[PDB]
């Protein structure tokens, strides 16, 4: 019910967090791993009122990772809580980390200085779909970027905005801030059901002003497979 | 049968990914690996109807890597379900994996501005032969490169492919747009009897004033033999 | 205690770990003893040194606990961490960070306004149980190049935007040139994380933010819980 | 054999290996029956390639082993490499880099005064045992703009800087570009290691030095003798 | 002698970092003691031909315990010692973790400075009782070596300059490093008080010089320094 409560509402901390599976995790017999899912979705099911929870398949997709939660917290000490709960269960404590990004959602800096053509656009919701391909990609501005003045950030984010609307019917977008919550300034998170439409609205992004302002441009470039965390811990089970 | 339906159509996903074996693989005795090896030669000829599969060994040939798959598929999902289970598979959990590119493969972008003279000789197909070597190259443009219009990087890859041309007698070329995918912008692969001929067809197109542009050239560059998955599976037996 | 986080001329260090898979392999009672031999430790220590904790576990990627210990001299330092690596819990855990940085008086306040210089002996966040961001940062070359008074104008626009979080946002500035290498370790207490990602964002609109060549790397982010309420969280 | 050290169109591979821990907890008698079975490999493989050995152990870090291994096919070459790692010596060996280079006949000595040329035909330095460096190096893309002149103008000053150590130090060079990240491979024998380094701060003043936007990383440094006494040195 | 090679020129200089393996403390007490030994033994026997320092950077250095500072007139020798010290008992619970070469020269820039400089110049510094020791490698970059030698000359006075007021609490060594790695130089330093060291640096980071250090430290390793037995008594229980 409060899904969306953390989906957009601003002040609403994101996490990222990364994990790869252990050698061990198959020495052990399937009966015992079958049983290690349950703990997991009951720890998530206990903690379904402080945060939410959201699963991908990087396995296969994602360099060096296999599993990554997207985790929404009221504040980040809950996230704290949670990702320690989640690696002191007998699955979590066959994981090995993989790496961990902050940040927290805001409402829009420079969209009330676009055009209120464009404005209108921006409400076009997106592509909901189920299970969609899911991206991640950190970012870092450079110096020069925070050297520039309002309004020449507000004109070069709305070249941004405008190469951006042919795809937002088939890419659902989000934007964490990150700065000074760890190495990068940025989180961005998309859906899509055609990872092809995504690739083009990147390359269209190449060809505006703002990407050379860009110090740091993933490293990691997440990808993955959206499902619920039953069928991958399922592909885990055998 | 269905096989050149996906090397040269349109909208084929391709994806490559580099595992390296364990030192604890040679700690299991032979029989525990022979029946590994066994296991994964049919899991691939079960997923032959959906993708397809070529191997490549790097065993002494490319740095920290012994086999290559080259992996092409309509959706990445599917790619990602073999690779899942491939590297959950008794010879996977040994397998170390070294790098991970996927790129969708494209219409062509620049040809169409090119001279006739120039766009006959590049229907000319090439070399065919069996088990030649195999080149792997990622590419990520500068800045730059995508701030340029239309028709000065076109004129750039027109003395680019002038330079190719003598080579394609000798080099077989395919290209794969990786860019929202990973960390690169582009997938380079390349099949020849004769690697002196590679190189030469190299050093030619260093001298371009496209190279300049090139952030990142290789790293890794990947080098290696072409040969059916059972021979090089064959050798972790014993 | 205000001898060493207050005084200049005391050293302070950063010790980063994180805990292997197999020490939760070992059975429940060994980690209770494990926690206890590290206890006395410190307590032996405490005559000379200052250890404070911190629990990076879920904050900071490939880390589960943070040290910062304060001591006037380095060898001090030197002897305990060499211990607690020794100790049965410290043999279970793979360092992964450590950063050495002197305090010092400050260069650049005397000649700032003397209407910052009041609003700097404001008392500034007084929390308990806050978070913790640990930035290592390195100057460029030409930073150095600068004549003081250039310099001092830049740190005057630096102090200036960070005004309006000093009762927010706890500070405190190592000099760790020659130590290791990053010239400054920057350390921040904070009961709002929010508040502290504005100040970064504010502070990196002065001209003196040009001259940072790394920034980060490691960024270090924890809860400030005492030493027992981590160790009590390891036992299980 | 020497048909092969000389001539064009010879392959060139570096492979670089480090022993494990687990080796030295094998009994003496086991390693000695492992390293019976790679010399005859290599003898087997007398044929197709040539294989020279080097003792990197205390001199390069992270590696106790190089090979030098020549080919005119690197087909032969990855059959021996793979061979070899999967020996019983090989599966207690991990591997540690790995560079090709074909060697081909030069492109700008014909454009030198005859001076230089006929003081390049000055063999080198024959030597027993002599050290060894391998450095392999990326020309930025400015050094392939320019046209054929300058290089070969800049390829002279290069040639001219390096003349009073020809005597002192033997030299070879790889052609790497497109089977692996560098263009090039250099290899070096000297009983002079302070030769060497003389010879590289001389070059370090041409103007050639700056276009090198890779240099090293790793820089191999080793001992060169026969493989059976390298092996043996594992032994015990 | 003893003291050949600590100035002569000629002289390698050696340094070895390594980290100690978690298996080493699964060995019973005095197993570890009896390997303690043996090392002693092996550094004694080959106290004839190189000459062996130890310094203690588990706990100031990050993801090391032990360093070597080796001098020998040949690499060679220096080559067999680490052979056979990595072959060693303790040794094969060991791993390293990092290795630089460094032979020691003849003044090339001193020579033409202010005999006022050249005389604080002769003051050797301080001699203490395990003082820390700093090992910082640097590789200068290509605009530095393009300049002509006068320049080059007039930098490094600027250099020395700055350096003189730290002369009696910091020791300087210099290793021409180039082409035996990947750096051009080694810096060892030897001081009771760091604080001194510290401004020392940033002094240094003042002159026009800093700006041609393309590589400074990384790693930068800092150390206790202390006779290898009591080292090694540490790593016994
Ligand atoms: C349909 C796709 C997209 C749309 C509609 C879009 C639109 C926008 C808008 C309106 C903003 C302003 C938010 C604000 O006021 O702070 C913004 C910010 C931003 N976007 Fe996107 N964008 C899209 C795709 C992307 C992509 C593909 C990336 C990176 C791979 C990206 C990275 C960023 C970053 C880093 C900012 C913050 C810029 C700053 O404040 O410095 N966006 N975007
Ligand atoms: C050997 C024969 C080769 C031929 C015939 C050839 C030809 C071409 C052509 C015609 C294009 C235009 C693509 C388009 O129109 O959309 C292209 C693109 C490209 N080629 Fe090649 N090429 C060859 C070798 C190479 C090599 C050796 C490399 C790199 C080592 C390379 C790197 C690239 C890259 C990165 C692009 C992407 C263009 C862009 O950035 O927009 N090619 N090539
Ligand atoms: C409430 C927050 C802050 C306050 C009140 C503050 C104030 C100051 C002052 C007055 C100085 C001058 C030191 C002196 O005179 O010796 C200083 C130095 C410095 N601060 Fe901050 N600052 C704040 C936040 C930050 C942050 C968030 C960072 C980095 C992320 C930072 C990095 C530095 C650095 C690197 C220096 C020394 C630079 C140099 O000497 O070259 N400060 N700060
Ligand atoms: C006695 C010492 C040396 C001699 C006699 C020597 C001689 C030469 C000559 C004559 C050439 C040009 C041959 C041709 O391509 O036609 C050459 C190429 C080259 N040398 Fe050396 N050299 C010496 C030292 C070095 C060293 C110390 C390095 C690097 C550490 C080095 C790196 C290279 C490279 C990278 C090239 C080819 C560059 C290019 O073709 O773009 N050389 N050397
Ligand atoms: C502490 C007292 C120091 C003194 C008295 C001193 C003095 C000198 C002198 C006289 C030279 C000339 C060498 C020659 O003639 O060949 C020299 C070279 C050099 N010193 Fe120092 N120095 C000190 C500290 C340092 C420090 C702290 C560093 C680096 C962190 C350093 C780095 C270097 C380098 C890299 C060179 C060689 C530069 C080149 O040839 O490119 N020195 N020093």
């Amino acid at each position: 019910a409060d899904r969306e409560k953390l989906l957009t509402e601003s002040g609403v901390y994101g996490t990222f967090a990364t994990f790869q599976m252990d050698h061990d995790w198959w020495d052990l017999p399937g009966e015992s791993r079958v049983i290690s899912v349950a703990e997991v979705k009951g720890l998530v099911e206990q903690w379904s009122g402080k945060i939410l929870v959201e699963s991908y398949l990087l396995r296969g997709l994602s360099d060096h990772a296999d599993l990554m939660f997207r985790v929404h917290a009221r504040t980040l000490s809950d996230t704290q809580q949670f990702l320690s709960a989640f690696m002191g269960t007998r699955l979590g404590r066959h994981l090995t980390s993989g790496g961990l990004l902050h940040g927290v959602s805001k409402k829009p800096t420079y969209v009330a200085g676009f055009p209120e053509s464009m404005k209108t656009e921006l409400q076009v919701n997106g592509e909901s779909g189920s299970r969609p391909y899911a991206i991640v990609i950190p970012i870092k501005k450079d110096a020069e970027w925070y050297a520039l003045d309002q309004e020449a950030r507000t004109a070069l984010m709305q070249e941004h905005t405008q190469a951006a609307l042919p795809y937002l019917k088939t890419v659902k977008q989000k934007l964490y801030h990150s700065t000074g919550l760890d190495d990068v300034d940025f989180i961005t998170y998309f859906e899509t059901e055609r990872l092809e439409d995504f690739h083009n609205l990147v390359r269209a992004l190449q060809q505006v002003k703002e990407f050379r302002h860009n110090r740091r441009f993933g490293h990691p470039t997440l990808l993955g497979t959206m499902s619920p965390l039953d069928e991958i811990l399922e592909k885990f089970a055998q």
